[PDB]
């Protein structure tokens, strides 16, 4: 089972480090300064074509808050298999709880893939 | 897989359509005004009987903070198969980082189902 | 399957982690006071050896915000199978949105296990 991955540029850290099972770390694609109580979409510099029928889950690393003072506004990001365009680059939605500077190459979040949910039928009933 | 769904009333937007595995969007059941740094349980106007052995996870949509300035206080909501009563409606626990307003019918979060955790035994030990 | 659990000390409340399928509640290992807009890693007083090939996910309980006014800064904690050391204790990263006090034994979060992602091959490309 493979994942085709495209990098924003030749300087981005190749996350080619994985296929053992652990969540894979993602890094800021450049320097980012976020002021307290400000929102900023941090470029992760990667675009992927996930396996058919799969999706990716993105959450911050356990040390992201302590290190950068940010939280992921959407709690857990979901990247569907259809998000495989040549320009579909990933971003980490960050809300700064304190002035913070994120350096290019800094690990800020992580992800893993999972099979999408089975097809369902939402049938309306008047009483439950 | 069949999921029985009950709606709060006829004005709630029905969400049955051709599904194929993507997360499903839920919507505010009514207008909701939230002041800066205050909390509000946003009703989603739906109650469901999930498949036996399954549970649902609920997270904000990726554009939820950008549009409404709120985060989900519980990070990811977990709805168990047992939460299937006639009055077990779903809610999105919103905390606003600014004065905001979610309009009736606005897509505000999304969900998917997943098989519940397997049978496991907990064996207490003094050392690992 | 079996999960080996170690408790910090003899005064910790044994998780009543019971009910096939249900997420399991974790408790504060000691009293903790957190001032509004401040952080605090709340020890849960447990360390576990998860089944091989599995990982744990931890999120706030539905009533955590209402009860203690805190959010989990890393959104969802991810405990890998390898984090099974004798001093590999669990913590709940809490950011208080108001003055709060958590009592030893108070249930503040919950967890479940899940199979880790299948091993994947990341193939770098130049176009998607």
């Amino acid at each position: 089972m493979q994942i085709k991955i495209k990098y924003l540029d030749e300087t981005q850290t190749r996350i080619n480090k994985m296929e053992q099972g652990d969540w894979i770390d993602l890094r800021a694609a450049e320097d980012v300064a976020i002021k307290k109580d400000e929102f900023k979409l941090v470029p992760l510099g990667v675009a992927m074509e996930l396996p058919e029928g799969y999706e990716a889950h993105v959450v911050p690393r356990s040390s992201t808050y302590k290190n950068f003072g940010v939280i992921q506004t959407n709690s857990m990001g979901v990247i569907d298999e259809s998000y495989k365009g040549d320009n579909d680059f990933w971003f980490f939605p960050a809300y700064a709880l304190r002035d913070t500077k994120i350096k290019k190459g800094d690990r800020i979040c992580q992800f893993r893939i999972m099979k999408k949910m089975p097809a369902v039928d939402l049938i309306e009933v008047d009483r439950l």
